[PDB]
DNA sequence: CTAGGTAACATTACTCGCG
DNA sequence: GCGAGTAATGTTAC
DNA sequence: CTAGGTAACATTAC
DNA sequence: GTAATGTTAC
C-alpha cells in the first residue's frame, strides 16, 4: 500500500506524488472486531485513522440514553483529525459495527508533515470547510423541517454524494442503512421514520425494492420544500 | 488601525507581529445601515469581513419562511472566510441589524498571505476546528434536548463566551438578545422560549433583572441534564 | 392542536454453525 | 439442511 | 399519550 | 405614541 491508492481518501486526494508515496510508510495497520469502540469523546486524540474496510459509525451519546448518529463512514473514508490538529479532546465517539480494518497515523508525524508541505495545509483546510458545511446543512435540516422533508433532504444529499454535480430525474441508490440508522441520523423515532419513508413512496416520490431505492428527484424536491 | 488592535479578532490572535502590522493595510473600510443585507447564501464569496462596530447576524432561511439564527457577531468578530478559502459559494446570510462598520479583505490577498506565512495556515485550521465544534455542540443541543435543557446549555455556553477558563457558582451576564432571538437560535417558538426562561427562573436556576441574568451554575447543570 | 416520542407486539429477512 | 438468535420492518395504542 | 407549534391577545418599556 | 415580554387557547 503506497501510491495512487491513498488518493481515494479525502485530503489525500489533493496530494502531490512526492508527499503521497513516502509519507504513507508512516501508517500502521489496525483492525477492530465488529461492535468495538475505537475511542470515546473524552479520549485524548493523538492520532488519525483511515478506513480500508468495514463500517465505522461516528456518533454523539447523551447521558440520558439518546443517541445521534453523526456519520456511517466506510471504505475510503478519513476521520480522527480534529482532535489531532486542534489540541483538544475527541469531539465524537467512533465505534466499528462490523469487522473494520484501517491505517493509523500519529499526531507528531502528521503535523510535521503539514509543516513540511505547505499546500497540504490548504488540503486540510478545504476538507474542513467541506465538513463544516455538511454538518451545518444537517443542522438546518433538523431545525426547520418536519420528518418527511428531513428524509427527503437526506436522500438528496446521499445521491449528491455519488453524483456530485449532474443529477438525473430518477436514480437508484443502494442504501446500507437501517431505518433505525436513519432515525438516529436525523434525531427522530424509528417507527415514525418508517412512516415517513412509506409516506414518501406512497406519494410517488421513491419506489423501494430489495436493497434499492429509485428516487424521483422531482417529487423529492417538491417534498423537501412546500408549494 | 495597524496595531495590536488586530489581535482582538479571531485567527489574528495567533499572528506574529511581522505578519500582523503590514497585513492590515490591505483592509478597506465599509459600513452598513441598520437592517441591510451584506450578502446572501448564493453570493460568490471572494472576500472576508472583520467587525469593528454594530451587530451582524449570520443566519439560514428556508423558502417556507422559517429562520435559524446561526450567530450574532459583534465587535471583535470575524466571518466570511469559508466561502473564501473553500471555492464554493456563501454558506449563510449576513445581515446587519444595526449600523455596523468593519474592514474587508480580498480573496487573493488573503490566500497569497496564507501562502506567505505557513503558520498562519495553522491559525486558520485551529479556528475552523473551533467553529466546527461550536456548531456540532449546538447540533446536539437541538437533537437530544427539550427546550429548557436547550436554553440552559445556551446560557452555559454563553458564560463560556466570557470565562472560558474557570467558572463560578453564580455569575451575571449582560445578554443583548431578545427572546425571539433565542427562539430563532435554538429553533423553537418565542412564546415557549419565554415559558422556558420563566420556568428556569422559577425553578431557582436563573434570576433575571433589567438587562442582567444571575445564573446559578448548579441548578443550570441540573436542568441541562436529567 | 398537530407532529412526535416511548413502550409493546406482529410479521419478515439474515445469519450462522453444525454437519 | 435444519433450528436459534437476532435483526429489520411495520403497526398500534397511548 | 406529550413537548413544541400556530394565532391572537394581554401586560410592560424613548 | 414604540419594541418586548407574557399569556391564553387550541
Ligand atoms: N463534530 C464532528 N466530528 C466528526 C464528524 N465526522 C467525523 N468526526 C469525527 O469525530 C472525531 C472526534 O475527535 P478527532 O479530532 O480526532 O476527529 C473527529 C472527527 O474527524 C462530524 O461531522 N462532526
Ligand atoms: N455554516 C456556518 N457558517 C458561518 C458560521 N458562522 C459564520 N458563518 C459564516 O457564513 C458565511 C458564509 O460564506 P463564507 O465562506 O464567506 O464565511 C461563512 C462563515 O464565516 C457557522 O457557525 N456555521
Amino acid at each position: 500500500r503506497s501510491s495512487a491508492f491513498w488518493r481515494s481518501f479525502p485530503i489525500f486526494e489533493e496530494f502531490d506524488s512526492e508527499t503521497l508515496c513516502e509519507l504513507s510508510g508512516i501508517a500502521s495497520y489496525r483492525k477492530w472486531s465488529a461492535g468495538t469502540v475505537i475511542f470515546q469523546r473524552g479520549d485524548q486524540g493523538d492520532y488519525m485513522i483511515v478506513v480500508v474496510s468495514g463500517r465505522i459509525k461516528l456518533s454523539l451519546f447523551t447521558p440520558q440514553g439518546r443517541e445521534l448518529m453523526l456519520r456511517q463512514h466506510e471504505a475510503g473514508a478519513l476521520f480522527g483529525e480534529m482532535a489531532l490538529l486542534d489540541g483538544q479532546p475527541r469531539s465524537a465517539d467512533a465505534t466499528a459495527v462490523t469487522a473494520a480494518e484501517g491505517y493509523v497515523i500519529g499526531k507528531k508525524d502528521f503535523l510535521a508533515l503539514i509543516t513540511q508541505r505547505p499546500k497540504t495545509a490548504e488540503a486540510v483546510i478545504r476538507f474542513l470547510c467541506a465538513q463544516l458545511r455538511d454538518t451545518t446543512d444537517r443542522l438546518e435540516t433538523i431545525a426547520l423541517y418536519d420528518l418527511n422533508a428531513r428524509v427527503a433532504r437526506f436522500f438528496l444529499a446521499t445521491l449528491r454524494q455519488i453524483h456530485g454535480s449532474e443529477m438525473p430525474q430518477s436514480a437508484n441508490l443502494r442504501l446500507t442503512l437501517s431505518q433505525t440508522d436513519i432515525a438516529s441520523i436525523l434525531g427522530a423515532s424509528r417507527p415514525k421514520v418508517n412512516r415517513a419513508i412509506l409516506s414518501l413512496e406512497e406519494s410517488g416520490a421513491i419506489k423501494r425494492a430489495d436493497g434499492i431505492i429509485c428516487c424521483n428527484v422531482g417529487r423529492l424536491l417538491s417534498i423537501a420544500d412546500p408549494e
